[PDB]
């Protein structure tokens, strides 16, 4: 299994304008079906109206820009033909300031008012978050105050009402019921204002629910492991940075120690990626890193147990650095030829940090079999032949400070896998580990 | 009659998708109305994988963000409704490279292939634009060169060709039944190689045709003259430039010369703009300038023959500074509120020099008398009770380095003007001008 997050507009037009679509979508298949793509990671395809859409104001009703309600369905069939399955970012968490409940919590409508979460005599306003601490009570003039953690314009949903508890899981249905195979629940780590209160609630939420359930809890892996379970697949922030960190700072400690927290034996499959949206690209972390280096942590993400992803662009290396409040200006239009003028390009803005002929398109690319892409194709075919590296064991063989070596194993299987993370040779069972590479016997 | 130059995809979202569109230009009307439009123009909205949407694939079809012929046509019929006419951008110079005629002509179809322009064995093929000189031959893998004066993406079409001419002819019919009153000719200095033959063309293009025809030349006034009688509408940016120059300066010497030399006695409308596109917004020009100094630019655009133009948020004193290629800097999303978060606003990437709560929102200026849009509001709407203005006469009363007056008149009608482009007061026959300040009587 080998997963691939798209922002929707970024990645490919299908009606001729330059903004990604659902018919664009559609028509990557062979791309993603040739880099052994087994589900698609698609962010906020519900309207809203900011360009990342996590703010939505209507759950019922998809991104205009992106398509009409028939077109994402034919991309739902379509992949599927072809094998792939495909999983909706889902912000339940809160919805848009303008989101048509809050709209009516806000003039007085008492039914929609318990939607959402109010201050009360014995609340405290100053009340930050735990990393940026930003206040997360919000003020209207009628001396109102609801929570919203992320922000005035993303109003935290009442998840305390069992009301938004069935109007949301009908939701979920909804979209199963058409076709969608999974959820990338947004923030799923913030649903209930105490740890045991939200496993409690994922618990019930996902009850009688199938398919592929993606939570996103930025968190010490201890929690993880508590939601873990319950949704079978858990975002690995953990080992995603450490793989990076490691192949930065040239030390398996940290890696070792990760992988022996955040992956071995668990209930659930983690899923490790080489990057996101909140963060910079692959190819820009620590000041962006050597093409040599960012391949090597593509071979290791893709020969660690666990659900490997990748965000739309890093089998490219595209560039970017995590900014604020511009936070676009790491989703550049993925470059599918030099000119980036091609039937299917996109180009809804001038590229931030990846602009044309940067010699890192998917035709310029797929051509040099020395190429980032050509590279992580390598792996990805592995990967496709390996299915049982997912849940398979990890023994380590070799812990040493510049190398690492572990053997992968299970009931019928056993590879070894050779990572040298030091630029100068290295010799482990007559194997000579070159700089910077993963060799699997 | 007062203009308004709207870049669809920044104004307002008809479709909650966070991108402007059709729909939400129809429900945009009444801020129009109220603002005294006469007539819109509109940006590139045929298909184009560009942001600004000058190298159109296809003129019989709409952007997929902007909406459908349906919705545009919904638009169309609203607009009349409110007495406005909708005057389009039509990029007919040129097609994009993704064009199909173009995409023929690559191939070597016969009947495409002279759609376009191709470099002979006695063209000097390292020609150069007059302006930027840059090259205007583009080279192809097997040795051919094609001229493209926008860019090797931008491939200019060849009207030596009558077929290029009928097929442009029809195009313009087609639209214009569709029930569009005019068109903005985008580079429409540039139609053929001889400045006569670029007017018997147009002249003879638009010898049967009927509505606002719009002539974008970006040239001396001498030019701008000889084409003038043939569109009847010309851009100035001849004295549009010195409007904001002059008031840089507190130094009246070069509008002077510009309004004496492209604005009286014309046989022709001549098109005054607050700013546009492919340069800095007023707010920003030279450096930007201080909100006096924009409502002086205003108050004198208001107060001189021809038709004054506002390039869309103009009126709320939008910052922008113009700059390649990311040339949609300038173009940042019209800001409805501070907290730019209510129905039908736009937010398709966060604004490059008008962010959130930054005080010239709509709804934070319509409550404020000395804001720049009830400064414009006064300007439109009193330019809307003297429509003689713009076929009106002008002689100068006044001329001193640092505040003009002058004399508007006609057979039936007569008005002076008095102009401060200094800090300090000035007063001229028994008339005090407090520092920047026009006054009309
Ligand atoms: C309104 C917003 O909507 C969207 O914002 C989005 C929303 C809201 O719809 C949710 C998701 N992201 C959230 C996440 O669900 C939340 O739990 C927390 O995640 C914080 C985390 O809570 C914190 O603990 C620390 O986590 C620590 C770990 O605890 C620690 O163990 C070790 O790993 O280090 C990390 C980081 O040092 O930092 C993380 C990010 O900085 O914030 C991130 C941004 C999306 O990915 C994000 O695009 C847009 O993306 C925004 O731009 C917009 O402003
Ligand atoms: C393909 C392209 O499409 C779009 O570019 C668009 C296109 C392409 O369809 C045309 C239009 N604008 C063109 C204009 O139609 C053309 O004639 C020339 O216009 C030049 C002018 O010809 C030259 O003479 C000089 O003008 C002189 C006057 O002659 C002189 O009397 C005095 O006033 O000083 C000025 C400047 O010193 O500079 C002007 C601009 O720099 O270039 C401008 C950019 C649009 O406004 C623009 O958005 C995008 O904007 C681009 O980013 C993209 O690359
Ligand atoms: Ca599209
Ligand atoms: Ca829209």
């Amino acid at each position: 299994m080998i997963g691939y997050q798209i922002y929707v507009r970024s990645f490919r037009d299908g009606n001729l304008d330059g903004v990604g679509d659902f018919r664009g979508l559609k028509n990557a298949v062979s791309y993603l079906k040739e880099l052994g793509i087994d589900f698609v990671w698609l962010m906020p395809v519900f309207s809203s109206i900011s360009f990342h859409g996590y703010d939505v104001v209507d759950f019922y009703s998809f991104k205009a820009e992106y398509g009409s309600e028939r077109e994402f369905k034919e991309m739902i069939e379509a992949f599927h033909d072809s094998g792939i399955k495909v999983v909706l970012d889902l912000p339940i968490h809160h919805t848009g300031f303008l989101h048509t409940w809050f709209q009516k919590a806000l003039k007085g409508d008492p039914h929609y008012r318990d939607y959402y979460v109010w201050a009360n005599k014995e609340t405290d306003l100053d009340e930050r978050r735990e990393w940026d601490g930003e206040k997360i009570w919000h003020p209207l003039e009628d001396g109102r105050f609801y929570r919203g953690l992320f922000g005035p314009f993303s109003p935290d949903l009442n998840y305390d009402n069992p009301q938004v508890f069935d109007e949301m899981k009908r939701l979920v249905l909804h979209l199963l019921d058409m076709g969608v195979d999974g959820f990338r629940f947004d923030a799923a780590k913030h649903m209930r204002d105490t740890i045991e209160q939200n496993v409690r609630f994922w618990k019930y939420f996902l009850s009688d629910l199938k398919g592929i359930f993606l939570a996103e809890i930025w968190a010490e892996a201890r929690m993880v492991d508590e939601h873990g379970r319950i949704f079978g697949y858990m975002l690995n922030f953990d080992t995603s940075h450490c793989i990076k960190e490691a192949v930065w700072k040239e030390n398996t400690r940290v890696l070792i120690e990760s992988i022996e927290r955040a992956v071995i034996a668990k209930d659930y499959l983690p899923v490790n990626f080489t990057s996101n949206h909140d963060m910079s690209r692959l190819a820009s972390f620590e000041g962006g890193f050597s093409k040599e280096k960012i391949k090597l942590s593509i071979s290791i993400l893709f020969t660690l147990p666990g659900v490997p992803l990748v965000f739309y662009g890093d089998e490219l290396g595209m560039k970017g650095v995590y900014q604020k409040p511009n936070t676009e200006v790491v989703l550049d239009p993925f470059p599918w030829n030099e000119s980036m003028c091609v039937e299917g390009q996109t180009f809804w803005k001038w590229p931030a940090y990846n602009g044309p002929f940067s010699g890192i398109s998917v035709e310029y690319q797929k051509r040099d079999p020395d190429s980032i892409l050509s590279h992580t194709l390598g792996w990805t075919r592995f990967r496709k032949e390996n299915q049982w590296i997912d849940r398979a064991k990890l023994e380590f063989l070799c812990k040493e400070d510049k190398f690492l070596v572990y053997r992968l194993y299970d009931d019928q299987h056993s590879l070894k896998v050779f990572h040298n993370l030091s630029g100068e040779e290295v010799v482990f069972e007559g194997v000579k580990m070159k700089p910077y590479k993963t060799e699997v016997v």
